């Protein structure tokens, strides 16, 4: 179908910090989608951002409403399932945010409701389009690194007064953070032999995990995937270590920021990274240096994705399918961390 004379009409699930941050500025940007209603306890919360403001105080509205064909579900962590439920009965296609769902019991239900049903199921992992990230991905593929051999990736962050993220996640920036960054790894590398993490708790006064250090383990590779709510220093996002080369850049992916700040779509300058990272280069028994021209962030590459998997033109751009896989690697970081064990993946196809 056109997305110059098409539309595919959206139902958006509460307005919520993910609602009014991402899915909403995000799907309104995306041309061929259309936002048509969202459902919310308080409309004039949403309008003062977003009317006409087709809102409706229940979401088994929407799942009505027999024109809308796409269903995002941003809510609280425990409505997913319920929610998504509902929706591919409904026979509407879903987005559902992070975490996918309570249990794996829940996502492989859904994975397979979704999919006798002929319904698009789809996981919303956001940062496969992160500025440093796709970068990454174009710097090995090119293959200047040589056989690529360590990977370090944090989010590191200075807050140490206990008011941020409520409430709990026992969680607890695991359940945040890891995700995103398991996911990245999943994409890159595949999957590992073993995974060994360890959670904390070093902030006073925390009642989560604000902590995490998780080695994932490769033949002749290995992967750190960290995250603390205590480095008053801004430390490195990504280092890559290969037998040719390395590569180390600073700074976080800056849409998040500029969504909050209530920027709309398009900007000549969306997802712009001006914090360049820099590639070193063995030639001739000598270490040369340059910076790498950090590609732009690209939320929206996401929901344009969906858009033509809907349509039929091209794959889900995150099935659930890997979504599910992430949340296992999830789990077994929990029971890693219990038994302070590097634990193996096991159970593939
Ligand atoms: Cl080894």
């Amino acid at each position: 179908s056109n997305a110059m004379a098409d539309k595919i009409k959206v139902g958006l699930l509460g307005y919520g910090y993910a609602s009014k941050t991402f899915h909403a500025p995000l799907i309104m940007g995306t041309p061929g989608l259309e936002l048509a209603g969202v459902s919310s306890s308080d409309a004039s919360k949403v309008h003062a951002d977003w009317p006409a403001i087709p809102v409706v105080s229940d979401p088994q509205m929407l799942f009505n409403d027999p024109s809308i064909d796409l269903i995002v579900i941003p809510t609280p962590n425990d409505t997913h399932f319920p929610l998504a439920q509902s929706a591919l009965a409904a026979g509407k296609h879903v987005v559902v945010d992070k975490p996918f769902t309570v249990t794996l019991s829940q996502a492989n239900a859904l994975k397979e409701h979704a999919d006798d049903a002929g319904l698009l199921l789809s996981v919303f992992h956001n940062r496969r389009w992160d500025s440093d990230f796709l970068t990454l991905k174009t710097l090995l593929a090119e293959g200047s690194l040589g056989n690529v051999v360590y990977f370090e990736s944090h989010f590191d962050r200075y807050r140490p007064e206990i008011r941020q993220r409520w409430r709990e996640q026992g969680g607890g920036i695991w359940y945040d953070l890891g995700p995103h960054l398991l996911d990245q790894a999943l994409q890159l590398f595949g999957l590992p032999e073993t995974l060994n993490v360890d959670l904390g708790m070093l902030r006073p006064g925390s009642q989560s995990v604000d902590y995490f250090h998780a080695v994932l383990s490769y033949p002749g590779q290995r992967v750190v995937l960290h995250s603390t709510v205590l480095a008053a220093a801004e430390t490195a996002r990504y280092i890559v270590h290969g037998t040719q080369g390395s590569y180390i850049k600073f700074g976080v992916d800056p849409q998040e920021d500029r969504l909050k700040a209530g920027e709309r779509l398009p900007q000549a300058d969306w997802g712009y990274d001006m914090r360049d990272g820099i590639v070193t280069l063995s030639h001739d028994n000598v270490l040369t240096e340059k910076p790498l021209l950090t590609l732009p962030g690209n939320y929206p590459a996401y929901y344009a994705g969906i858009r033509d998997a809907i349509w039929g033109t091209a794959p889900n751009p995150v099935p659930a399918t890997e979504a599910i896989k992430v949340m296992e690697l999830i789990e077994l970081g929990i029971a890693s961390d219990q038994q302070k064990k590097a634990l193996p993946i096991i159970a593939k196809n």
